[PDB]
């Protein structure tokens, strides 16, 4: 049995995040652990879905290790070794008693603490939650963790000229369906909604995406269901099946239809929420001394005051810095004050990149110029409730037009008049 005063459950960007705050609050050699399933260091997870999946020039790690994602300095483990931080690498916690404060692992090894900070994301959702026939064959691949994405790089490679069919309409989707495609791939996408990111986009948002991913060679195939596997006598998948009767070739087949917070270990130890572990404006769980940060948190999301849950890597960057300076405060009988978090998310496929800045609540209002041919398509969107501009949304953006449109979902300016803001489109938020 181990024991340290803080421990971190899970390595990955908001356990990376929380160690480099507690080495800048001053953490002695001893104190804090670690302990990830994954074989490697905290790293910045959204470049897996994008630069991992390269055919030339791949992001590999030691490069895009935490802090580096966020113009920090970068973690190798060396990093955490050096301050006297053990990083506990491939161990998995399949029992947390949180009364006698007691981790058990997969092997049995048992890791006690003072302080619990509860990191440890989502889980992939399997198509065998729907009872998808055939689900279980080789090659069809799901994409969360660097051991996905390395076994999404060998069957890339295995099946390179072939043909591939994405299950699911997401940024996941999407990101994962351009990939493919830039792998030489003949790429379908399915998913059963009626257009592309229906969480986010407008028909209209979507309706861009849809005719840029079918020029560059894409078959979108909306308000389709997969219901169905066919696999040959090595059990590898060889085609998907559709609740119309069509069957579509695939050599492999990448998923992304969502996931969900990883709080198996603790349900009926902690207060739920919408969810996710239920946390106040400094990360403590219902539980003294056990915080809860990034993807399980769901915490008050201040400027709209409601309890909310996210799965961005700004939250999960920043929520890890408010948990550690919470706990560093008590330890002075000082107070920080409440999480005052912006929702951030981005998505980036081909030469494409979009922002999103706020609440994609109220009216849309659709803005610049989304042809899809055009050489340098840059249109946005805002959303409208109570005369003021919610949120904001901005494909093709410069630094500056970018900050402008955060600038506006932040300050929430009133909209006196729609033509005058369909007059404006981006210049609103440039003014
Ligand atoms: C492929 C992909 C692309 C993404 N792209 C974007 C993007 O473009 N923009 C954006 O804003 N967000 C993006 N995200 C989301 C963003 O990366 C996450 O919100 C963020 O990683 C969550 O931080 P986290 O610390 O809460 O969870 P994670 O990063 O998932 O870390 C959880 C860690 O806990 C570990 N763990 C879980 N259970 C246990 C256990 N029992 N024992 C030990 N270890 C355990 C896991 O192995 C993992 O290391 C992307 C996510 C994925 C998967």
């Amino acid at each position: 049995e181990k024991h340290f005063k803080y421990v971190i459950l899970g390595g990955g960007v908001a356990a990376g995040y929380a160690a480099r705050e507690f080495a800048k609050q001053g953490v002695k050699p001893g104190e804090l652990a670690i302990i990830s399933k994954e074989a490697v260091a905290p790293y910045e997870r959204p470049a897996l879905s994008k630069g991992y999946l390269f055919p030339q020039n791949a992001a590999r790690l030691p490069g895009f290790h935490v802090c580096v994602g966020s113009g920090g300095e970068r973690q190798l483990p060396e990093w955490y070794s050096e301050k006297g931080i053990e990083l506990i690498l491939s161990t998995e916690i399949v029992k947390a008693d949180l009364s006698t404060k007691t981790l058990t692992s997969a092997a049995g090894a048992t890791f006690t603490y003072e302080i619990l900070i509860i990191a440890t994301g989502s889980s992939v959702i399997k198509l065998t939650d729907f009872g998808t026939q055939g689900a279980d064959s080789n090659n069809i691949l799901y994409l969360r963790e660097i051991d996905d994405a390395d076994k999404l790089v060998a069957a890339i490679q295995a099946k390179k000229g072939g043909k591939a069919v994405v299950v699911g309409g997401g940024y996941i989707g999407l990101e994962l369906s351009a990939a493919l495609k830039i792998n030489d791939f003949d790429v379908t996408m399915v998913f059963p909604e009626p257009w592309c990111m229906p969480r986010l986009f407008t028909a209209d948002i979507a309706a861009f995406y849809e005719a840029y991913y079918t020029n560059k060679g894409v078959k979108v195939l909306k308000g389709t269901l997969a219901v169905g596997f066919d696999a040959n006598a090595n059990g590898d998948v060889t085609a998907v099946k559709l609740k119309d009767g069509k069957v579509l070739e695939a050599d492999i087949v990448v998923v992304g239809v969502g996931g969900r917070p990883l709080t198996t270990l603790f349900k009926g130890q902690v207060a739920e929420e919408k969810g996710g572990i239920k946390t106040d404006a400094f990360f403590e769980t219902s539980v003294p001394g056990v915080y809860a940060i990034g993807d399980v948190a769901t915490f008050p999301l201040k400027m709209y005051n409601e309890l909310r849950r996210v799965e961005h890597v700004d939250h999960s960057r920043k929520s890890a810095e408010q948990a550690v300076k919470a706990i560093k405060g008590k330890e002075s009988g000082e107070s920080v004050p409440e999480y005052d978090y912006l929702p951030y998310f981005y998505s980036r496929s081909f030469d494409l990149g979009w922002q999103f800045y706020g609440d994609n609540v109220g009216e849309t209002i659709l803005f610049g110029d989304s042809d899809p041919t055009s050489s340098k398509p840059k249109f946005g969107s805002y959303w409208i409730k109570d005369g003021k501009v919610f949120g904001a949304f901005l494909e093709g953006g410069s630094p500056d037009e970018n900050n402008a449109i955060a600038k506006v979902a932040k300050t929430q300016p009133p909209v006196a008049s729609i033509e005058e803001l369909k007059k404006e489109g981006l210049q609103f938020a440039s003014k």
